[PDB]
């Protein structure tokens, strides 16, 4: 199976290449649902000149699929009602007296079968889908029992095999401790997480383990242990840390050399030279920062000048950031945390790619990778992060297969 | 011709009912358009307990259509160019001499046709029209001259020709000065603005007069001529006022029965209360405060205690607010400017209609009004405007006829 995307403009992200890799009087040879070629017209291979199928781009920008690579897209039911609430004077002690704070969102996804679990998170996968994105990451984290955790794994696994989208999962009990556990962070991560992450390597259902270091979640030293238990397995790692602030979470997370290191807001210099010289991906999360109204930039200087690579994903969720739009996402990157252009476009690709351990796989258009792409209706890329509220997608391509 | 809606939950934001004048198991009835009944399904009148079609709603929720009084949705060109230059540490001077500013959007909007201007608008019209938006105000201003003013709104009475929504128009020449102009606001007003705000008025093409009274367009005074001959052609007043600084235009709107007085960041509790006192609609556009960074938040407190009301639009344009979700809008009113979900939703319905000066008209599930409205896949109306980058839009109803 072959085909071929002429008279088109791409924005390759080749890392080889300056800015974003941009390729003007284009072409994209495919096979097999693999790129063949992507480069100028003028340079395609003869064997790859002719093909069973031919789309005229009509000189349309051409990006790499986005990708969001960090969400808990699956949970059940809303936090509207806490929104409301607070915006009426609720103190933290009235809403959580009237049902509210992580413990909703968990009994809501405690209380639903994987088929309501999967009729509730297709709406929000199909919101990305419509933005051109084909890769995302799903956490699990709202179970805070093995049953629930995994079930939550369960659901995103589904998802793939209903929507041409690439999902890989990250194992998340260590997101906060329940209510029979209270006061017992050690016992909760003996008898609930690590036996949780055994059972979920053991049926192929994490692709990673995550984990929340925060004052209000776990220690340095709680986190290490899942670390160390997910390394011996052979599982990467990930981590929320410094969101709320600084604990020494992005510093665990590089020195076990993990995917990446997520928020950041208080990240501190050493830990940015850290993340850079682990070569973890500093995943920056605008929802959040916005809903919360935080008040804590991340070191966005401090990171650009340690050389770490810095990603932006929705941190699509019930109760900090229902956020289902990452080109908005993109615009709030530039907008809240004065990322340029082309930081915001390397970072939905690329470096989002690559937080995910997928680079090699996706996130560039070069030869040899998964033949993912979106057409933009865009004369210039930079209104992919300029215009807020607006989908300009032409076309999604999956693995060399055009899907809507 | 009738029909009726069964089985739905109505936000009927009945002025005369407590909160958003919520309803339990309604019913809607439709004739000629018209909005006959609106309420309890048991208070149905034998009269309507039939009609040519029903619809059952299964239990989803129906608010007034949405309302964005605020826009300058017609526009040639847009201004990425300069988004991109600005993150990248470009100065006002290099920008310039790049084509960027204002500048850049008059010299587009002259350039293109009438059929080219429509064609631009028309996706954004779209993305809102998406939302549930039925009724949306778009102004002139990219002209600066007299016929590329009269362009813009003839552009603007014709998209409403091309889809099922309600438009009404605004002449706002008095946006600021073309470059022969620079130092000679009078002669401005004395050429373009005056003659062109009678030729408008001749032809039809407007129904209110706006203006721009800030330090780096109109002052007071200026703003005053223009007001005094749009009251003698019997037109409707609004203003751009104390968005950048305070120097009483809201005060002057007011002293003109003034739809509506827009931005209002730097608006004093003299203005507030004089816009109370004064029927006028305080327009607050979170879009512009977003993208512009603004630091001055306007006075939501000053306005809820002089009993003003407030009203949320997207200001739709393609330099400060290239914004085109009107959900997104009360996500960032209550994020931004901590309005309350209540207030957010009546100020994209009731309070907008009110500042468009067609209450009597539409903007609320009462007898008599046109049929227009949203039925959403939400469980609680809070959902609008809790989300980020959602749309659970599940029908427009126009006038009575189900469109999308
Ligand atoms: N809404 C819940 N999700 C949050 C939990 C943070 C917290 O417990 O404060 C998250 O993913 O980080
Ligand atoms: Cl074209
Ligand atoms: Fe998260
Ligand atoms: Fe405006
Ligand atoms: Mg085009």
């Amino acid at each position: 199976a072959t085909a071929l995307w002429r008279n088109a403009q791409l924005a390759t992200l080749n890392p080889a290449m300056d800015g974003i890799g941009a390729v003007e009087n284009a072409v994209i040879a495919v096979r097999n649902g693999r790129i063949a070629f992507a480069g100028p017209e003028s340079d395609l291979p003869d064997d790859l000149s002719t093909a069973d199928e031919t789309t005229d781009c009509g000189g349309r920008w051409i990006t790499p699929a986005l990708i969001d690579c960090h969400t808990h897209l699956v949970f059940g039911g809303n936090r509207a009602m806490e929104f409301e609430m607070r915006l009426n004077g609720a103190t933290y002690e009235e809403i959580a007296k009237a049902g509210g704070g992580i413990v909703s969102s968990v009994r809501d996804t405690r209380a639903l079968s994987d088929e309501v679990l999967v009729a509730q998170a297709l709406p929000r996968l199909d919101t990305l889908l419509s933005e051109g994105v084909s890769t995302i990451e799903i956490k699990s984290g709202y179970g805070l029992d093995i049953e629930t955790e995994l079930k939550m794994l369960r659901v995103a696994r589904r998802l793939e095999t209903l929507r041409p989208v690439r999902i890989v999962t990250s194992y998340l009990a260590a997101h906060a401790t329940p209510a029979d556990y209270k006061g017992r962070n050690a016992d909760y991560i003996t008898d609930v997480v690590l036996p949780g992450l055994e059972k979920a390597h053991a049926e192929g259902l994490a692709d990673a383990v995550d984990g929340f270091c925060e004052g209000i979640a776990f220690s340095v030293k709680e986190i290490d242990r899942v670390f160390a238990a997910a390394q011996q397995r052979g599982l990467p790692v990930k981590l929320h840390a410094e969101q709320l602030s600084n604990l020494g979470g992005a510093e665990l997370a590089a020195s076990y050399n993990a995917l990446s290191a997520d928020h950041l807001e208080y990240l501190d210099e050493t830990g940015a030279k850290a993340l850079a010289k682990a070569g973890t991906v500093a995943v920056l999360l605008p929802g959040a920062f916005y809903a919360l109204r935080e008040k804590q930039l991340p070191p966005v200087q401090a990171l650009r000048d340690a050389g770490a690579e810095i990603a932006l994903a929705t941190d699509c969720n019930p109760g900090t950031s229902p956020l289902t739009s990452l080109l908005l996402t993109m615009n709030m990157g530039a907008t809240l945390f004065r990322m340029t252009v082309e930081e915001c476009l390397t970072a939905t690709t690329r470096n989002a790619a690559k937080a995910l351990g997928l680079l090699a796989e996706t996130g560039t258009l070069e030869a040899g990778k998964s033949a993912d792409f979106a057409i933009w209706d865009i004369e210039r890329p930079a209104e992919l992060v300029y215009r807020i509220g607006f989908n300009p997608l032409h076309a999604r391509i999956f693995k060399g297969q055009k899907v809507s």
